[PDB]
This record gives structure tokens, C-alpha cells and sequence, in this order.
């Protein structure tokens, strides 16, 4: 636990170990013919460092729960996070050659396909909130002696998202967090803002609440210390770096971000660098106390049914906040995250039940999002963030990244479409199917009534993959009994007789104005299906197609969702060319404005009247 | 000009006014059930002050060129806005009292159908990016005397975005932009982190290059002092407040946010306000010097057609480069922006030869699209902005808020696909087509040569809304003569015959891989008719049917990009259920990985053999 203040002859190691980095940089980028050398060559000390004298991990065992994590924020340095891994014995040297083939698995930018990655990175200015989860998990959740490192770039700084994790972990206190800042004063296409102001950087970094350090980044003896000393609060190391560093002529130059040298050139540099080193004996790693505690992996179960009954009345988001506190009683690895919107969505049930596992994000939902892939990697959580749907979309990046992170995490978006009312579209989620449909390991929920909900909330917890649960405000009647089963994949179809005339899917308000344009219909002696998709995604192909063979091959869709990429272009994806099926599309066809809930779904054309007419006009 | 010091009367008559406009905000709130009057009652002075001492405006004119702006950010305290605008006279008092009426246009949040209202707000976090956009065009474009003024509320200085903002308005010297952050303590759900530490407020600020002035918040004095002094920085004026300030038993509670008072306590409350307002006498708002520019409203046409000859390669990144520097030298209304990508996306063709229009906005993406819907506003500029198109996704909740805000901006996203090969999926646009589609104002651009990119930035110039064009990384071929007319809404026909049993949809690179399945299928004696559809929103419909039944009805749709929300499900809902049409759809079905471009495209199914397959697949 004593810092280990280094010689001389391990000093030079260190330096030893950052010229063999920058080499193997330098030859993975020359041999796939792209990448990005010159990043890597600002960041060989910090890395040398870093991985043989400050960190503690396993080295055969990178996902090793025990481990200190190391977080790549600046992803595209990803050739120097494999050489130090080859040089700490986990990855085959000859490897490294293979950078970006189809044939390896040292891509472009890191993945976790790579045992030693827990995030993709790549999209800049993500890494220190996966950080900031990976920190808080550990100190509050684990409650373990790992430290976690993050290593940023000085153009990465300008991402707002990075400085909402900076002030998440002053808030948090997550004194075993440390962020290092590659201070190497270019970007990809201009020098950076700041340049070398390393004052500057330090009066932000100090005023977000961080003790901030300014080191020299390319002495290994000012790394060692800066990173040896007792950390009271998150910590900055404030890295003065030349980009390029130690390839003569290229070091501190522009229009090289993201150039390879040449071969003629790499051989030539690598000869001059081979020359600094003075010994080909490695660093070994150190392994890490291993105090981080066993955590329950089995499948998740509600520890009863839902408790509602048919008829009564409850917004899917009110049961979605009783779900989850229900469920933090299932599993002790539920925790809940939420941006300021806990009294709507009611994630503040979950917080007053288990307020030790509720993590208030603040109004910042990037970083929310980065914060649960953190606390989901080396699976040690089940995280549940939540804020109206239509913020979601402010996360987008962070979710699409999240995908390529082959994260489980869930996602409960509320307050969708225009029934919310009066707040006016600013409020109103009318994208976030096409949002969350095209992330590519999505499953998308859209529960229609309290007990839907609860059994989306179960399902989810044990379903891989970024889940989406979308939640309303429209208080609407109960009609699944609580003993039905759900699956991901599976729709109901909630009334239907012999003499159907259409299949009607709605979803959410619009079920429930489906089924009140059938107590309409019914009066003038037409009937028609209704089908609650429960999931968009993926849609129940099967029980849509059998049902519209049933109805005359008629089906009719209506959403509280703009036309694109919503329920009616799921359904139509899913049939199209199928003999004597077709189908009309009812949804939002412009942005809204303000009036009641069921004003505005008049005026959008989604209510139980356009679904009546809608249903006429198809029998005519 | 010089500071007016007011009298004890003005300061007076400013109290009033302030009191007035609380009274304003309770009467609405209570009448239309709904709203924020204690976020209004926090901001009263600061507003009563901006509005009736120290702005310069036409009162019966709000989008007047020469008016100072004001953008309400936390756009929540709209009831306040809009009492304001009474109190100057534009907007008739008893209106107010319709607030969230379906009948009116006072909605719950700021809209343009406002003729007071520039920016939509609502998505906190916003305002203060779109104004840093008004201040420069105002600085460095209009050249004018205006200022900007924009109000925050303290939850909301959590996003990230505030703080990329913030970043650019000090290294662009914007020393007519003013911020007022009301730091009356609480958030939504919770006190804000900071609370009443008005001095790391005040550290934060200047760390990032502000002027920051803590002031009394509901001292009108201080705010008219405040207000008066220019400075050569932009300005925060850091005002400490007390939320509900001026309600008896509410100021300073929490559990008050977005509840409005009930009837009876606005009443008693109402008539103790009223207790202090010593004179109805109300102040006049003072016009503003005239010195904003004419701009010209025409067409903007390029200067002569394209110039590239059928065969040459070039990718369609590049061409948009070209076509944007070379549109730039037919108006001077074209401004372009850039996310330190510009020697990828090659908008540093337009700013080599059109510097001083050219803002570099560095790796901020949501403050680079407030930038440009600010630099919209009034129509002062035409703005193009690009990056990557995976990284528009870091700016969808901006995207869709400029939608609500009517705005015309266009923007450019490159390296779509997984044709950009070796970095990986963490740069690969796979959801931009669902992203732009679901957004209501769109127009999405997909050329497929140079010829097509010129033609797709021309029109892109003069069409209202979002517009979107999408580039690519490979250098294909051109195939359209330099004298094609483009249209939106219009695809081509690039390859037929009388004996076509297929018609094969591709763009960009999709499109050039069909061209070669053709190639590949003559020798099996199977032509494919192949089809261009240059703009994927809005869809032509017409011709693709018209296409299909010359080929058997069949269609097959191949794109780089993810199966929901893109090419393919635009084409099957255009055409679901139309008689004897079958829709075939290659997409990319997962998170891709690094591999050269031809392996990738073959990995996932998209390329010329995969095609061809498929027609093979098709005819059986
Ligand atoms: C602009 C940019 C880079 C420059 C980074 O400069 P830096 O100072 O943070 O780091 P180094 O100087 O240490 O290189 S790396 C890069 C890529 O596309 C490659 O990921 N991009 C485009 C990019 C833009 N926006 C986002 C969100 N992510 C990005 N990766
Ligand atoms: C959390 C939140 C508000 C609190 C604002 O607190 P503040 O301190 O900035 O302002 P005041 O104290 O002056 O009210 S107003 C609000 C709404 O949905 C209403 O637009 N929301 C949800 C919200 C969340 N995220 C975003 C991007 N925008 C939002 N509007
Ligand atoms: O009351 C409902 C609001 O929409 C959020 O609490
Ligand atoms: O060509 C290399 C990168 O993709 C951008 O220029
Ligand atoms: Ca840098
Ligand atoms: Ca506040």
C-alpha cells in the first residue's frame, strides 16, 4: 500500500519500456498502413508508467475484477494500449503486426472483443464517464481497493460530456479515480484551444473540484510520483506532452494526426529509437489485493406478481418506479440512475427502497448514460437509468457507443408522444423508436398498461443488450391480468372476434384509443383486432401476419411517434410483399404544440375517431 | 453610449415591474392548471431590468435585425417571457391568461410561431450555444451594435453542452454575449450541486475565460449595475435567487417545481404582491441604433455546373468540399462550421478560400449545431456544419430542438458505412439515415458521385428545414454527366434494359457495388434494372414503383447502413401493399469491425457478390 518511490535502474526501465511502446506503435500503424502513431508517441511515458509501476492487475487475467481499470478515452490510441499489453505478457508481440486486419481482433479503436477492453471507445470524450461508473461501482458498490485510470486528449477536453463527468466525481467523491490529460497542444487539425497553457487547464480542472497536477508527461520520475501520492479527492494529471514525441522531424508538428509513416521513414525512426534503449529485460506487473466481493449472477425474479387489477387506472411511468423498486428487491445488483426527473419518472420509489443504489446524475444525461456502461462492465451491476424519452436523444452518441460496448444497460424513457399535453414538443419523445430501433443490440419495450410494465421491467433485467422501456403519462385502464406471461418477442392480441374487419396495433395511449375506436365501432356492427406489439423490437412477425390473415389482410397501425422509423415502418418492413396484406399508417406528421392530452391527440389524427375513420375508410 | 445611473423612481418603477410580472406568472400558471411560477418568480428583477432598462429593442417588433437578443434558456420560465412581452405592449395582457391553451400560442415552452422567440427551448442546456451563434454573427457577420443576452437556470449549467458554449464564447472574444445564471439553489427534484456557493460558481466561470460578477439576484440596483458595464470578454452575471421568490411559504422550498399554486392561495398570494407595487405606471422599452446589414433573400445558385467527367474517381466527401467552397464564391450568406474535422470532411477547401466564414468549433458537436441554428436566425447567414456522421449523433437532442425551432441549417455528415474500412464501428455512420429521417423538417441527401454532391449541396442551400447530406469515404466513380438536372423527391435510373428482373436501390457506395453485380450477372444472361434514389426523404415513390413493375415487381434494397430506419424500410412503407411488389433488403445486421473496405462490405453482405446472390436468390 506503501508507494514504492522507484531507483534509478527502474526509472530507466520505464523509460526503456516507452521507446519499445513508440516502437511498436510506429510499427502497427507503418504495417496496416492507417492509424494513428503520433498519439500514441505522447502518451508512451504515461502508459509506461501507468502499466508497470503504478497500476496493480492480473496480467494473464485482464477482466480480473480485482484489477485496477484502465480506461482508453482517447481511443484511437488504441496500438499503444495493445503494445503494453504484449509487453505485459497477456497479448503475443507478432500480434501486434496485425492491427485493422478482418483477420485480427486489435481493431482500429478498442473493443471488448479484447479482454483487456471494458468500453469501446473511439467516439471522443465518453471514456471518463465510463470511468466515473467503473469509480463509483468500486468505492460505493464493491466497495474494493482498485483504482481507475482514464487517459484523455487535450482536443477530447472540449466534449461537454467530459466535464459532467468531471463535476459527477467532485460530487462523489471518488477520490480512487484518476484522470490523466495528454496535454500534447495539437488536435486533429489545428492545435487544440489551450495549446500549452497548462495553467489554464489547471484553474478548469481545480475549479470542477479536482486536485490538479502538472507534470511533465515525458519524465517517468514526475509521472511516478504524481501518481504515487494519496488521493483526497479525483485527481488530475495535467500531462505537458509533444505530440509525435521521439519521431525526429514529426514530434510537435501538425498535419500528422492520424498519418502512419511510411516504411522507409518507420524504419529509419525506429533505428534512432532503438538506439535510446539500454536494456531489453521487461517490467513485470504487480497483481492487485484482491478484496472486490463475489456478486450473484442468476437469473432475476420478481419476488411476486404484479399487484394491480383489471380496471384500475395507473401511467406506465408511475408503475415503472414500482416495478423497479420491486425489483431492487429481487437482485442486489439493481441500481437506478436518473437525470433530476425522479418525481416523473418515478424512479424516487427505487430511491426512497433503496436509496444506497440510486445514483441522482443530475441534469446531464450523457453522462448518465456512460456512467451505467461503466457500472454494467465485468458485469458487477444491472443499471436502470431513466429521464423523459425525449432527452434520451441527448445521449444518443453515448448509447450508439454503448452498443459497440456490447453493454447491458437499461434505459426507461417517460413522458412519450404528444399525450403528455400541455409542456409542448420540446417535452415530447416522438423519435426515440427510430432512436433506440437502430441501435443494433436493442431491445425496445413499450408496455401499455401497469402490468406490461412490470413484466418489461423483469424481462429486461435478464435480457442483454441496451433495453429501452418506454413509459407514458395518460393514466390508463389496466387490461392484462397479473398472472400473464410475457416474452421479449411476443404480442398480445387483446380483443378479437371471427368477424374482424382489421387488425388494429397500437401501442401505449394508442392501445387503449384502439380499443375505445372498437367500443365505437361496435355499434355500428363492426368489429376489429387489436394487437399490443409489447416489444417494437423485435416485432412478433408471426402473430402480425396470422391476424392480418384474419382480418381481410387489412392491418392499421397508430403511434404516438412521428412517421419514421416507428411502429407502422416496423410493421411495414416486416410484411411487406406478403399476398393480400396491407397496411395504413396513423402517427404524428409534424412537431406539436401545446394543448390537452387528448386535444392533441385529436389534432395529430392518433385518437380513437381517426382510428374509427381510418377503419371505415378501409372497409370502403 | 453612456449608462443611464437610474433614479430611486426608475429603480422603483423596476421593482414594480418585476412584481408585476410575478403576479403575471401566477395568474397563467393557475389558469391553465400547469407550469413553472416559482422558476418564473426566481428570474423576476432579472428580467424586469434586461427588458425596461438595459436591452435595446423595437416593441412592436421582435425579429427586428437591430434588436438586442435575448434567448431564455431555461425555457420553462416561459409564462415570465411572456409577460414581458405584454408589459412592452406587443402582446395583449388578457392573452396571457391562455397560456397552454390548444387556442393559443403561448405554449408551455418557447416557440418561433412567437414572433418573440427565436431558438424553441425546453431541452435545458441549449440557449446559451444557440446565442453564442447570434453574438457572432453579430460580432464578425452582421457587424453590428445588438447584444445577446441569455438566461440559465442553475440545474441546468449541469449539461455539458453550457460548458462547450461557454468554452467558445471566450476563445471567439464574443464581448457583446451576456449570461445570467439564476442561481436561485434548486433544481427539479433536488437542490442543485452547488447550491448558494456562489464563489465556485464564480471560479468555474472565469476558469473558463468569463467575466463573472456575483450579484443580488432580486436587487434591481445591482442588476442595472451589473448590466452597464461592457466588458471585452463575454459576461456572466452570477445572481444569486431564491426560487418562488415573492411567494409567501413557497420561496426558498423544495417540492414546488412545475406545481402550479392553487386557486385560493394564488388569490391571497396575488393580492400581497400587488401590496408592494407602488405605481402602475409602466416603463417604455428603448429602440435600438440601426446599424445591422441588409441581407439578400434571392436563390443561391453555383456558378457554373460541375466540372468532374464521367469515369474520374473521386469520393463524395471530397466533392462536398469543393462544391461548398465553390458555392461559397457565389453568395456570401454561406457560412460553414467544423468539428476539427475539416481535412476529413474536406470543409478546409471552403476555409482556405473563404477564411473569415469559416467558424472551427472544435470537438463539440451539440454547441456546433447551436452555433449554426444560431447563426439562422433572422435569416442572417445560410450555414453548412460538418463532421463524421456518427458524431451528428452527439448532437441529436440539438437536431430535433432545431426542428421545433423551424430552423434552416444544413449539415454535412462524412464516413458513412462501414466502407470507411480500417477504424472501425465507432466511426461508422450506421443510424444517421433513422436519425435524419425521424427528424419532421428534413430533407436527407445521399449523393452517390461528385456530380450528385455538387447538385445535392446547391439544392440543399435553398430548402427550408434540416437538411442532411451524407458522404462517403470511397473514391467511386462518376457516372452522371455534369449537365443532369437533380431535384429533390427525384431518384435516376443509372442502368436498364426491356429484360430487367430486378430493380436494385443503392447510394453511395451500395450503389456502385450494384453497378457491378450487374456486370457480374450479364455474364449469366440476368440484366437488373438499377435505381439512384439521391434524396432518401423525401422518397420517389413514383419512379421506384414505376420500376418495379418493368422488372416483376421485385426490388432489392442494399445500403451501409443499420436495417431500421434507413433505405429499406423507407422503401417497403412507401410501397407495402401495393399489388404483386416484393421488397428483398440487404443492410448491415450488427456492430461491425475493422477490415479493409472491400472486406467489410463483403462481411456484412452488401457488396457486389452479396447483390448479385441476391438477385440470383430472387429469380428461382
Ligand atoms: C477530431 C478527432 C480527433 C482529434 C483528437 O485530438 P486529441 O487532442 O484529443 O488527441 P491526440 O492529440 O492525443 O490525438 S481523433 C478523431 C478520430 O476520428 C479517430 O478516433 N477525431 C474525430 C472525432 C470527432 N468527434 C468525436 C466525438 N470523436 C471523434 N473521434
Ligand atoms: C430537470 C428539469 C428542470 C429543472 C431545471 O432546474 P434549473 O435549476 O435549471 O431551473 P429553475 O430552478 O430556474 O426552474 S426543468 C425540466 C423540465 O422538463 C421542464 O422544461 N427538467 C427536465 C429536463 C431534463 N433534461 C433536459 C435536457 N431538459 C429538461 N427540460
Ligand atoms: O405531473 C406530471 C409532470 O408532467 C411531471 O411530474
Ligand atoms: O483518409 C483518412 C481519414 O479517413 C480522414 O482523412
Ligand atoms: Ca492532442
Ligand atoms: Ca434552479
Amino acid at each position: 500500500e506503501s508507494y514504492h518511490k522507484p531507483d534509478q535502474q527502474k526509472l530507466q526501465a520505464l523509460k526503456d519500456t516507452a521507446n519499445r511502446l513508440r516502437i511498436s506503435s510506429i510499427q502497427a500503424t507503418t504495417a496496416a498502413g492507417s492509424g494513428h502513431p503520433t498519439s500514441c508517441c505522447s502518451a508512451a511515458e504515461i502508459m509506461a508508467v501507468l502499466f508497470f509501476h503504478t497500476m496493480r492487475y492480473k496480467s494473464q487475467d485482464p477482466r480480473n475484477p480485482h484489477n485496477d481499470r484502465f480506461v482508453l478515452s482517447k481511443g484511437h490510441a488504441a496500438p499503444i494500449l495493445y503494445a503494453v499489453w504484449a509487453e505485459a505478457g497477456f497479448l503475443a508481440e507478432a500480434e501486434l503486426l496485425n492491427l485493422r486486419k478482418i483477420s485480427s481482433d486489435l481493431d482500429g479503436h478498442p473493443v471488448p472483443k479484447q479482454a483487456f477492453t471494458d468500453v469501446a471507445t473511439g467516439s471522443l470524450g465518453q471514456g471518463l464517464g465510463a470511468a466515473c461508473g467503473m469509480a463509483y461501482t468500486g468505492k460505493y458498490f464493491d466497495k474494493a481497493s482498485y483504482r481507475v485510470y482514464c487517459l484523455l486528449g487535450d482536443g477530447e477536453l472540449s466534449e461537454g460530456s467530459v466535464w459532467e463527468a468531471m463535476a459527477f466525481a467532485s460530487i462523489y467523491k471518488l477520490d480512487n479515480l484518476v484522470a490523466i490529460l495528454d496535454i500534447n497542444r495539437l488536435g486533429q487539425s489545428d492545435p487544440a484551444p489551450l495549446q500549452h497553457q497548462m495553467d489554464i487547464y489547471q484553474k478548469r480542472c481545480e475549479a470542477f473540484g479536482w486536485h490538479a497536477i502538472i507534470v511533465d508527461g515525458h519524465s517517468v520520475e514526475e509521472l511516478c510520483k504524481a501518481f504515487g501520492q494519496a488521493k483526497h479527492q479525483p485527481t488530475a494529471i495535467i500531462a505537458k506532452t509533444f505530440k509525435g514525441r521521439g519521431i525526429t522531424g514529426v514530434e510537435d508538428k501538425e498535419s500528422w494526426h492520424g498519418k502512419p509513416l511510411p516504411k522507409n521513414m518507420a524504419e529509419q525512426i525506429i533505428q534512432e529509437i532503438y538506439s535510446q534503449i539500454q536494456s531489453k529485460k521487461k517490467i513485470l506487473a504487480t497483481p492487485p489485493q484482491e478484496d472486490a466481493p463475489s456478486v450473484d449472477i442468476a437469473n432475476i425474479r420478481m419476488p411476486s406478481l404484479p399487484s394491480y387489477k383489471v380496471g384500475d387506472k395507473i401511467a406506465t411511468r408511475k408503475a415503472y418506479g414500482q416495478a423497479l423498486a420491486k425489483l431492487g428487491h429481487a437482485s442486489d445488483r439493481i441500481i437506478a440512475l436518473d437525470g433530476d426527473t425522479k418525481n416523473s419518472t418515478f424512479s424516487e420509489i427505487f430511491k426512497k427502497e433503496h436509496p444506497d443504489r440510486f445514483i441522482e446524475c443530475y441534469i446531464a444525461e450523457q453522462n448518465m448514460v456512460s456512467i451505467a456502461v461503466g457500472c454494467a462492465t465485468r458485469n458487477r451491476t444491472v443499471p436502470f437509468c431513466s429521464t423523459f424519452a425525449a432527452f434520451f436523444t441527448r445521449a444518443f452518441d453515448q448509447i450508439r457507443m454503448a452498443a459497440i460496448s456490447e453493454s447491458n444497460i437499461n434505459l426507461c424513457g417517460s413522458h412519450c408522444g404528444v399525450s403528455i399535453g400541455e409542456d409542448g414538443p420540446s417535452q415530447m419523445a416522438l423519435e426515440d423508436l427510430a432512436m433506440f430501433r437502430s441501435v443494433p443490440t436493442s431491445t425496445v419495450f413499450y408496455p401499455s398498461d401497469g402490468v406490461a410494465t412490470e413484466k418489461a421491467v423483469e424481462l429486461a433485467a435478464n435480457t442483454k443488450g441496451i433495453c429501452f422501456i418506454r413509459t407514458s403519462r395518460p393514466e390508463n385502464a389496466i387490461i392484462y391480468n397479473n398472472n400473464e406471461d410475457f416474452q421479449v418477442g411476443q404480442a398480445k392480441v387483446v380483443l378479437k372476434s371471427k368477424d374482424d374487419q382489421v387488425t388494429v396495433i397500437g401501442a401505449g395511449v394508442t392501445l387503449h384509443e384502439a380499443l375505445a375506436a372498437a367500443e365505437l365501432l361496435k355499434k355500428e356492427k363492426i368489429n376489429i383486432r387489436v394487437l399490443d406489439p409489447f416489444t417494437i423490437k423485435p416485432l412478433d412477425r408471426k402473430l402480425i401476419l396470422d391476424s392480418a390473415r384474419a382480418t381481410k389482410g387489412r392491418i392499421l397501425t397508430v403511434e404516438d411517434h412521428y412517421y419514421e422509423g416507428g411502429i407502422g415502418e416496423a410493421v411495414s418492413s416486416a410484411v411487406v410483399g406478403e399476398p393480400g396484406i396491407t397496411v395504413t399508417h396513423l402517427a404524428v406528421n409534424r412537431v406539436p404544440r401545446s394543448g390537452k392530452p387528448a386535444e392533441l391527440l385529436k389534432m395529430f389524427g392518433i385518437d380513437r375517431d381517426a382510428i374509427a375513420q381510418a377503419v371505415r375508410g378501409l372497409i370502403t
